[PDB]
């Protein structure tokens, strides 16, 4: 009766570290009613002022929210909204990297927040090549090219014209048009298929780094400034093991018990089982220090270079998450 229940007052202070890479995600998800997706990026539009910049009203912007949420499937053990949440604040944490201060417009930024949230909505727990090999209609629409991605942009999209679901309905055409192909651009690069060449790509943004003088990075073509922004949001779909280990153990369950679901169901069906599928001939803590030492880290080492120095601790706790796990291979 005007103030918060007891339950929001302690979801408004897990809420203060909504800056701080290791957020308690989970107890957000559980002090929510899991609702982290809505809640954190309420939280985040708010903080960035995105509401008045943008003239979204904040009804339209918690009945967008909501569906999207309810778009992400509850029953998926790591794509879900609890997935969405923590890549929409770890974006948002990156943004915030001093070597970025005042880089990316606010339309940008936006961008890059909205596809974070987007990024995996409606996601069935399986790869693309499991959909790809069972003939699936998802496959078919797509032609079998980024099909999940693909499916993510069109759902977050559509959920745009459900009632009172508009947030962008005050931009202006060349706003729209702006945003939506940089939140195409971002969201088709989270596929991991695209990574190499993403990285390939940041490298070489490295070694030709320029800096203003203020000690800011130098991002003058859409190219240049879209790459930095893919990869923002790449590393903070792949940044699980950068973060504390209490978290990132709560990931690597969630991700090999989804994986060993599509191991079951390959199984079943008789097709051959995808690499660390297999619950009965798999290595969780041998595929753990693989993924960091052949994706994750030459990817954070290089976005480190990229910001340097901000990332450091972020680097430090990877190394320190991959001893950790190298110490646990029996
Ligand atoms: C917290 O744990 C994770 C979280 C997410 C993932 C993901 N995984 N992947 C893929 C597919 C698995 C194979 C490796 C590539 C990553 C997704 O597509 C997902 C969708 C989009 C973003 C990343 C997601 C994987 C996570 O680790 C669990 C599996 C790690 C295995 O990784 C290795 C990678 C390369 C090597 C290797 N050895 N020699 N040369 N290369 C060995 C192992
Ligand atoms: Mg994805
Ligand atoms: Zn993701």
């Amino acid at each position: 009766f005007g103030v918060k229940t007891e339950q929001e007052d302690v979801l408004a202070k897990e809420l203060e570290d909504v800056n701080k890479w290791g957020l308690h995600v989970f107890r957000i998800a559980e002090l929510s009613g899991n609702r982290p997706l809505t809640v954190i990026m309420h939280t985040i539009f708010q903080e960035r002022d995105l509401l008045k910049t943008f003239k979204i009203p904040v009804d339209t912007l918690i009945t967008y929210l909501m569906t999207l949420e309810d778009h992400y499937h509850a029953d998926v053990a790591y794509h879900n909204n609890i997935h969405a949440a923590d890549v929409v604040q770890s974006t948002h944490v990156l943004l915030s990297t001093p070597a970025l201060e005042a880089v990316f417009t606010d339309l940008e930024i936006l961008a890059a927040i909205f596809a974070s949230a987007i990024h995996d909505v409606d996601h069935p727990g399986v790869s693309n090549q499991f959909l790809i090999n069972t003939n699936s209609e998802l496959a078919l629409m797509y032609n079998d090219s980024s099909v999940l991605e693909n499916h993510h942009l069109a759902v977050g999209f559509k959920l745009l014209q459900e009632e009172n679901c508009d947030i962008f309905q005050n931009l202006t055409k060349k706003q729209r048009q702006s945003l939506r192909k940089m939140v195409i651009d971002i969201v088709l690069a989270t596929d991991m298929s695209k990574h190499m060449n993403l990285l390939a790509d940041l490298k070489t943004m490295v070694e030709t780094k320029k800096v203003t003088s203020s000690g800011v990075l130098l991002l003058d073509n859409y190219s240049d400034r879209i790459q930095v922004l893919q990869n923002m949001v790449h590393c903070a779909d792949l940044s699980n093991p950068t973060k504390p280990l209490q978290l990132y153990r709560q990931w690597t369950d969630r991700i090999m018990e989804e994986f060993f679901r599509q191991g079951d169901r390959e199984r079943e069906r008789g097709m051959e089982i995808s690499p660390m599928c297999d619950k009965h001939n798999a290595s969780v803590e041998k595929s753990q220090v693989g993924f960091i030492d052949y994706i994750v880290h030459p990817l954070w080492e290089t976005w480190a270079d990229l910001v340097h120095p901000d990332a450091q601790d972020i680097l430090d706790t990877l190394e320190d998450n991959r001893e950790w796990y190298q110490s646990t291979i029996p």
